[PDB]
């Protein structure tokens, strides 16, 4: 067999295999925990690949720690928690959202830290309000519907030693940022930011370029993948539920996706995606997958299938 | 106001040396001596003996982190090299930089063995470069065939046994036709050039997804202040005028017949004309992406270093 990648690969049965020094279960708490996250998710498919996965992030971590001890000492160095930041990146609907919060619940359980704040990118989008006046809000999740400056700023304070930095946050009632809404991370041990563009670059913001990127302050990076049609579906299937903001709102600015009927959501549902969000896909997120630490690949019911994990 | 950065004058750096007392065998010495005989064996006590001294802790770490994964996952094999990059801009050290941790990282058991690539090799051939009209230019993105940079580190972190690079000659100033460097499954590779810390972003007219940074373990930008810079790259020209003194065809021949007074007065319109500008847009920038920085005085000594956090 001839490959060669900067990736070690592993298919399901590999990964599922994995047994460490001392066996990996979970306790009856943590089994609650999450079922409230996502239910969609089966406890064995949480015991067969993200406890092995929280398992592997550990090492990691750990790993870390030991080092900070050996420097601190090294050059004396008094306290500053510089928290381990790990991000989620991948297309619309992947599982971003789920992974991060799951990841965040076993992670919990590891007396080294049990601290982990999470945050998502979306908050750093800019309040539909400016969208709407930059013609963007069809075009969410671009590039230019973000304020990155200040989300770099926001790990690069984190990775700074700021005691207290607060980050926006969004609402998926109102699909706006929330106008006094900013969360304030205090010290945690571990950040684990999810969001579309956690991988991008400035070469991704040519508009208003950025010289030092939010992987420049991340520790870990996963990117969760997927073949295009299995993206194209699960972004239809979100529509279908959410349509936009449709809903939950007076009149959302898409309020009249509302009236539309099951075949002419998915009708419009692929129009955007087959005009906008594909694009966005293929050009802005899927280019940097190889930039991610590790790489999970999903079967058609967010089964994961492949595991690469950087040599 | 607080940075990503820990910060320390010459004073705090050189103090953190005390800690193991470091010494270092005499042939040791006669090898640095050859390599930059303008280096101080104070300076390298001082500053770059501790460096080493910090990397070490940095490799070893991860050393004890792939036994564990190795276990862990069962992976075995595989002699992944810890890649260090090291940039700045023109004759502001980088060679002897990279040289001489060279010399020092290999003194440890759990490494030893450590290799060295210049980014030069990677430019485009002079042919080339002359049918872009790009050989004033040597040094700007379009004058690198990273495509090719990049995959030689990718290659590398891939666990590619044997890996071959590019290397560029400093007597015909043009890679070298068949010189080609074999990197044998190194512990340690330096990767020393200007452009180590780019990305795609700088590269529009081509541009790269993954970059050489998503390769390397550690990096380190080497500084100093603008008039500084200028200075230096004159100092070089004025020393070698881009070969035209040992390549009879050199393509820089005529820069032979300038004076002293020519030389300086030509660098200094290069400079400012062309290399201050790629400083300022494609090689200043980065500072900020590399792990480690070494801010440099009039006379080299090193004034400060800056660490990640
Ligand atoms: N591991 C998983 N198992 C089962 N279903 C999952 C899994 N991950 C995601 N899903 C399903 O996919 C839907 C979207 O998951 P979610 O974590 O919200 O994705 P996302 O990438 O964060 N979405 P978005 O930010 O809106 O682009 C859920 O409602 C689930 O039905
Ligand atoms: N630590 C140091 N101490 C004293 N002199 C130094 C030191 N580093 C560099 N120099 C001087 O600077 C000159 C150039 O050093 P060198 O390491 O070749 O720089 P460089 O960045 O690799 N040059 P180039 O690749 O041509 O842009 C040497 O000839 C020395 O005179
Ligand atoms: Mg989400
Ligand atoms: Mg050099």
């Amino acid at each position: 067999q001839t490959l060669m990648t900067p990736y070690l690969q592993f298919d399901r049965n590999q990964w599922a295999a994995l047994r460490d020094s001392v066996p990996m279960t979970l306790s009856e708490d943590e089994i609650a925990r999450l079922k409230g996250i996502n239910e969609d998710l089966s406890l064995e498919e949480v015991a067969e690949i993200y406890l092995p996965l929280s398992r592997l992030l550990n090492f990691y971590i750990s790993s870390n720690l030991r080092r900070q001890a050996v420097l601190e000492q090294f050059l004396g160095t008094n306290g500053q928690r510089i928290p381990y930041i790990i991000s989620i990146a991948g297309s619309v609907a992947v599982g971003k959202s789920t992974t991060a919060r799951v990841l965040q619940a076993l992670l919990s359980r590891w007396p080294e830290h049990r601290r982990v704040e999470l945050i998502t990118t979306d908050g750093f989008l800019h309040p539909n309000q400016v969208l709407k006046e930059r013609g963007l809000m069809k075009k969410k999740g671009f590039p230019e519907s973000y304020d990155m400056h200040r989300l770099v700023k926001f790990v690069s304070d984190l990775k700074s030693g700021v005691p207290n930095v607060t980050a926006p946050v969004y609402s998926h009632l109102i699909y706006d940022v929330i106008p006094d809404g900013d969360k304030t991370v205090v010290q945690p041990d571990i950040l684990i930011l999810e969001g579309l563009n956690v991988l991008q670059s400035g070469m991704d913001y040519p508009h208003d370029p950025h010289h030092v990127f939010v992987s420049d302050f991340v520790d870990f990076s996963i990117y969760v993948d997927a073949p295009e049609d299995l993206l194209q579906t699960w972004y239809i299937n979100r529509f279908l539920k959410f349509r936009e903001g449709a809903f939950t709102d007076p009149d959302s600015y898409f309020h009249n996706y509302a009236k539309l009927t099951k075949e002419e959501a998915i009708k419009t549902a692929m129009t955007l995606w087959k005009e906008i969000n594909w694009l966005n896909l293929k050009q802005n997120i899927l280019p940097t997958r190889e930039r991610a630490s590790l790489i999970l690949t999903k079967s058609a019911n967010h089964a994961v299938e492949e595991v690469r994990l950087r040599k």
